[PDB]
C-alpha cells in the first residue's frame, strides 16, 4: 500500500509464526528485532545508532512475512527499544520512498 | 521522486545558506541535524536512539528546504553522526512509503 509518516510506520509481520510489530525504517541498513530465539548459527555484531551501538546475533536466510509479503534475508537479534525493517528486507518487497 | 532504497536515502538539505546531506527516516520522529548554530530560542530535549539518549537543543520553525521543498518545522541539533529528516518534516513534503 502507500502509507502515511503522520503516524510511525508500523506494521505486523510473520516470524517462525510470532506475530510482531515492527516499523518500516528507510534510515536502517538492517533488520533488527527485540530479543527472540531464533533457530542456527549465527555471528555476533555490532550495530548503532544515535546514543551508540549494541550487540546482536546475526542469524541469515531467515524467512519474514511484512504485510503479505514472503522475504528471507538477514535479521539481527538484539536489545532493540522496538522492532525494525531497515532496507534489506524494505528493498526485498520493492518499497520506495515517495514524494 | 520514487525513491528505492537499495542505498541510503540521502539528499541535500538547505537551511539558512548552508547545504547539507541528510537521510530521509521514516524511524525517527523527529529531524535531528548535527551541530550548528540555528537563530532563535531552543529547549532541551531528549531523543532515544538504538544505543540510548542523546540531548539535543529543540528549534521551532525552523525554515528548511528539502529537494527544493519549502518546508518549516522544528529542528533538533546535537550529537548525531548524520543529518536525519524525520517524520515531522517527511510529512511536510507529503511523502509515503509505497510497497
Ligand atoms: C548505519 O547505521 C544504521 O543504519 N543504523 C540504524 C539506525 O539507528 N537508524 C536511525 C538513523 C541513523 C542512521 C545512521 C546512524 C545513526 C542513526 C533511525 O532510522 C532509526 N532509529 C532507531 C530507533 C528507532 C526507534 C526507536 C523507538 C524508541 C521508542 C519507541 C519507538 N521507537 C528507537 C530507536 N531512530 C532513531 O534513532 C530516532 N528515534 C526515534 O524516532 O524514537 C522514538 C531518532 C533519530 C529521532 C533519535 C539501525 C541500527 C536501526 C540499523
Amino acid at each position: 500500500p502507500q502509507i502515511t509518516l503522520w503516524k510511525r510506520p508500523l506494521v505486523t509481520i510473520r516470524i517462525g509464526g510470532q506475530l510482531k510489530e515492527a516499523l518500516l525504517d528507510t534510515g536502517a541498513d538492517d533488520t533488527v528485532l527485540e530479543e527472540m530465539n531464533l533457530p542456527g548459527k549465527w555471528k555476533p555484531k555490532m550495530i548503532g545508532g544515535l546514543g551508540g551501538f549494541i550487540k546482536v546475533r546475526q542469524y541469515d536466510q531467515i524467512p519474514v512475512e511484512i504485510c503479505g509479503h514472503k522475504v528471507i534475508g538477514t535479521v539481527l537479534v538484539g536489545p532493540t527499544p522496538v522492532n525494525i525493517i531497515g532496507r534489506n528486507l524494505l528493498t526485498q518487497i520493492g518499497c520506495t520512498l515517495n514524494f
